[PDB]
């Protein structure tokens, strides 16, 4: 696999969004991984609908949390997901109001990266595109992140609490990293992104709950 890759440079990554006061990170994460595969398949990037996921993935808990794999299963079984413009984000859980007329992507299944296996995650990022991941984002250090390759010795890999998107990987100042898209707005972190330590004992649980969609 390459030493580094950044899918933002290849046009696979939409603008940084802002989930607000709803535990919909799983839906943003799932949507970002779908956005990536849409670009790869069609050449054309479009924002997809986290609200569609929040409302219609009956296997998840809406603003009370969810699994990304459950969302990909839904998109596949549903024969599509709507675009953001067709099913705009409202920041609360609702009845399912999916409209097939606003379909902008499909899903042909998904895969899961072997638990905790950072080389495997690296290989999936290289071969596929952006890959949905979950981390411990509870630490004030993570939340105040501004620059550099984030590492905190107190980060707990067994306490996943936040779903984000790995959009590449590499190195900075000799510190191996993952490039992570958050859903806390552009005002957060580095223009909405964080570089997180890679190959440092699976820091923050980065490779503990990773998956990507097929298209
Ligand atoms: N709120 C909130 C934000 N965090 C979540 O959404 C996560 N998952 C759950 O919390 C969860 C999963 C599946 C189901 Br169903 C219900 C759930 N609350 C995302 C994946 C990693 C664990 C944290």
């Amino acid at each position: 696999a390459p030493d580094s890759v950044d899918y933002r440079k290849k046009g696979y990554v939409t603008p940084v969004k802002n989930q607000g006061q709803c535990g919909s990170c799983w839906a943003f994460s799932s949507v970002g991984a779908l956005e990536g595969q849409l670009k790869k398949k069609t050449g054309k990037l479009l924002n997809l609908s986290p609200q569609n996921l929040v409302d219609c993935v009956s296997e998840n808990d809406g603003c009370g949390g969810g699994y990304m794999t459950n969302a990909f299963q839904y998109v596949q079984k549903n024969r599509g997901i709507d675009s953001e413009d067709a099913y705009p984000y409202v920041g609360q859980e609702e009845s399912c109001m999916y409209n097939p007329t606003g379909k902008a992507a499909k899903c042909r299944g998904y895969r899961e990266i072997p638990e905790g296996n950072e080389k495997a995650l690296k290989r999936a990022v290289a071969r596929v595109g952006p890959v949905s991941v979950a981390i411990d984002a509870s630490l004030t250090s993570f939340q105040f992140y501004s620059k550099g390759v984030y590492y905190d010795e107190s980060c707990n890999s067994d306490n996943l609490n936040h779903a984000v998107l790995a959009v590449g990987y590499g190195i900075q100042k000799g510190n191996k990293h993952w490039i992570i898209k958050n859903s806390w707005g552009e005002n957060w972190g580095n223009k909405g992104y964080i570089l997180m330590a890679r190959n440092k004992n699976n820091a923050c649980g980065i490779a503990n709950l990773a998956s990507f969609p097929k298209m």
